[PDB]
């Protein structure tokens, strides 16, 4: 019913009293609060601040709580214009969410003080002088470890087997590290559901079950030794950017899907453009559709081993179109791969 | 005549009557609508909206119906301050043609019920739960004669074929359901200009046109056997970024005439430059200008199969040169293509 | 002296008499083609315009002539009203100078009219339908030249000859289309200095110098050969793409002379690197460093025939990077020239 | 106490006392240098400047110091109405920083006047015309050296040597230049800690070495002379892009860490898939994981010179991951580099 005029160093500003009324825990909320900016002589709320913020505190009143940051006020004056007027911790993690950078997460400490010391030790390696001594031995036993993995495949060398020992320290260790990680946690069930340490699960099973079948078929002589390469990820909890890959990765899962679809469109198209070209030619080197697969996806993302490459006047123009083809359809989702990563990086920094 | 003062929340605006008779059906237009909001203290017309936006309000109101939203006021206030005002959904409309996304069209329903109920069965996947039924046998089928196409040219192989079979089967199952499409429609003449039923046609006229011939030439054992490809782009119907890659390489039509045109002048220019090079030299691979093409098109692109390349001090060097020549032209209008494809992909999204 | 406050739909702006003084044939100059817009109520200048534009008019006033657009009024608004206060065509050509796309320059047309209609016929295609036949067929000569050119070094080819007799047609038809264009020109002395027929006399010198050579050494018989090449840019007189190809490559002079540059670095460097590393095996494809150019050029240019490669566990190293320093060199400036070419692309549409 | 109201043109602005008591030594602060300003009739500090460039300049009385320029005001007209208002140069320091692009640095010249011309004289190429001379020798003999260092390892070829003889001339010529520069310098303390010099240094210690060794091991053959290519970066103080190219490679160190970081993680990845793809087939190409890293090093950077393919249906399908996975994890932190030369690039002009 009340017109409040607000002189922002002359920027007047008029608002019902009902606007205000909303809040009452701000700075123009409670009356008493207020009161000592009324200047007598006009009537008037005199403020010295910084004018092209305070409409949008002044919208933020009018609507019901909404905050955007004009862009013309830089982020720091909006802060800082934000923080003035207390428009509380609420409305400014309201802000955070609306700009971005949500860094509003805490990590939960354990219940208990001794508990709570192993996890700053193991975890945090910044934390501790010992804790950074901690997650630098176990970056050097990953080391160890995927030059031991790499090193055993040599066509010289392939339980005294030396080999084998290095192998039984490094999952010892990997054990060991697991075991502490998961016991002296606060809580299980949220341990349970995260990425980082699925994969030092998966880094470490193999072994055990090596030793199981040993102690007491081709897949598990195959695909089970394949599956030791996961150490390599296990490389993620000591770095930082590779987080950034995983989660550029996760982020951009479509754009991938895309990637994959569009060179298998193109594998299929350029394939039997190039097969049936090169039909009646005795010297092609394509007996068949999914022969010239190996072309056309060594052409179209232009590595071209030259290995098998098209050998008349009519699988030439074809493999003149598949290069450009390749160039135009694994680079039209990659910068949406590009964009996200770059996102995901400066986010941190 | 008469200066009618809008004191948006402090901020007057001073406009003539006539400026505000244009509109006779917004809310300053009437003055019965308008009248709640006049104050006889200070005789101007009090709001408490959002300021940095009414400004566009009014210039609209002052050049006829021109709307443009200005970049100050988020695209959320402006709605919200164009709903207020109730400029009408003209406006409204006006203002989505203006920003960008024009989601104006409705898709026609067939006039009947029991039509309607077939065409919301077979298209719109989601809209029923058979039709997702539909429209995932649609897309097996669609695998299963791909695999079919892509097998039957193994050498091992090439009516008692079960190839034959599969495919008879799938031509049945395409006929089947582009029949359904075409009776069942809202307009045939609608339904007769549309890719995504030409390319279902095309799809199919093979398979009838071979079984016509047998029934009772080189042409139709190559190019009709080529044509029988285009089952890989019925893909697009029960896909959504086949569409968005279509209607780039619709829109983004010149810039790949310029990739194909920058090609061919850098072929002819340094297969020309490559040959005259290489002329003297007895152990040259390059016979005929005409011959270098196909080393000039695996160089500028990048591919570089290694079957033709230089032997002479002097076609290294034009190989020194045609490599960077192709990273400079066919990554000149490639990013026009990808810009194009960024706009097309975060439209729908 | 004097303040006048001009009243722009209640945004007012005080200004010195002295400063509308400085143009004398402005709106706001004359003192008579404002005064019907004075009003002697409140003794304003009531004027209902934009409101965010009357700003940077008021700065020109106030500067001497400057003007620069704000980019809060778009460009289509601004345009209006810096018509409606009619500063001048001088200052809106300053105006187009700033913003940029400075299409103030007209093609002079020859003095009488039988040489203007010559020349509008042979030059601007669009102009007349004969003027788009003579365009045309002067592209179809220019391609049977290319085609000739091409294709007389067939080794199944290489004065009867009927390839003689066309490269003959066509240069008549050069040489014709040419000698219309430089006496039915509107200056002799702007015409020199033209790039598009500089070229047009370099395609047909060679001809004309090979009649008097044999008419009446072996530079002239492969240096010529090859400059007769240049008939491949007459192509760009009756196309846009590649004038827009050839300003890019104007523009953006010294980030090539940067690619060059660094690549002439990284071949020096990695070959080098690679020949010292395979110095001491008998089997390296290298005999010496000015011979692993070669690969430094074909690598670090990501082509890579495999015709010479690395072959010890120490050139492989160098040959890891090399293909990521390729990449990083090469892709360091090629964005510069990306952009100046999309600069000189959306400058025209 | 008192309010202090600035008609910026009409624009008022209303401020405490204590608020310009700030600075007594700017253009509001001193009140006679603005009482010249103050107007009688209505008591406000006229003023007939840029309007939106005010409010930045009162927030700076307002706020301590800080000025941030806004985005609606461009940079000519902010400078022009930070110079107005006498600021200082030390806020017009402050707003350089600010802004970008902080050239405050100058050369320090020698104390006296000879060793000072000795200095103009070498360095700064423009400064004399002696001094382009001098530093267009020092870049031909660079260039000679060059040429010296590649020629020198010819089959053909390898103290009466020619090649001997020019290498002992480019070091007197490089030994000169080091010493006049280092001994007329301003300071031999801020002379050591120069790249520009220690790659002087480093371009001439091999040759006093091998004099030294050969006056009076296999490391000093083969290491040394490899060292002796260093001389390609003292090509870098005669230009201007190296310089650029060195800036970029020391600002984004971590963004080529990521790319190692990312290669290393992909050849152990993806060659450990296709060594255990290829373990039963007698014919494959690889004998052990860590020989693979030549053929994943060589996919995933997409050169593929063919030396080491896969060839089963199973490596075959690796080696279609290991090209997408090339371009991706590449193609990844590159174009953070590229933006960090784009900067490094346009800062300098
Ligand atoms: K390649
Ligand atoms: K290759
Ligand atoms: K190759
Ligand atoms: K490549």
């Amino acid at each position: 019913g009340e017109r409040v005029v607000i002189n922002i160093s002359g920027l007047r500003f008029e608002t019902q009293l009902k606007t205000l009324c909303q809040f009452p825990e701000t700075l123009l909320g409670d009356p008493k609060r207020r009161m000592r900016y009324f200047d007598p002589l006009r009537n008037e709320y005199f403020f010295d601040r910084n004018r092209p913020s305070f409409d949008a505190i002044l919208y933020y009143y009018q609507s019901g709580g909404r905050i955007r940051r004009p862009v013309n006020v830089p982020i720091d004056i909006f802060s800082e214009e934000i923080r003035f007027y207390q428009l509380g911790e609420e409305a400014m993690e309201k802000f955070r969410e609306d700009e971005g950078f949500l860094r509003e997460e805490e990590r939960p400490l354990p219940r208990r003080d001794f508990q709570r010391q192993v996890w700053l030790l193991f975890e945090y390696p910044e934390s501790s002088g010992p804790a950074r001594g901690i997650a630098i031995v176990s970056v050097l036993v990953i080391l160890i470890s995927i030059v031991i993995f790499c090193l055993e495949t040599l066509p010289e060398f392939r339980f005294s087997d030396p080999f084998f020992v290095v192998e039984t320290l490094c999952i010892i260790w990997f054990s060991f590290e697991l075991l502490v990680r998961f016991f002296a946690c606060p809580s299980k069930a949220t341990f349970s559901r995260n990425i980082m340490n699925l994969i030092d699960i998966v880094a470490i099973i193999p072994y055990f079950i090596t030793l199981g079948t040993e102690l007491a078929s081709l897949a598990i002589l195959r695909v089970i030794r394949l599956v030791r390469v996961f150490r390599i990820f296990k490389l993620s909890r000591h770095s930082k950017g590779l987080q950034i890959l995983g989660q550029t990765l996760k982020a951009s899962m479509r754009e991938l899907g895309l990637l994959i679809f569009f060179l298998f469109i193109g594998v299929i198209l350029f394939s039997s453009a190039v097969y049936f070209a090169e039909a009646d030619d005795p010297t092609s080197h394509f007996s068949s559709i999914p022969d010239a697969f190996w072309w056309a996806v060594v052409t179209m993302t232009t590595v071209g081993y030259g290995d098998m490459h098209p050998v008349t006047i009519g699988g030439k123009i074809v493999g003149s179109l598949c290069a450009i083809a390749g160039v135009l359809t694994i680079a039209l989702p990659v910068p949406v791969i590009v964009s996200n990563f770059n996102y995901f990086y400066h986010r941190e920094t």
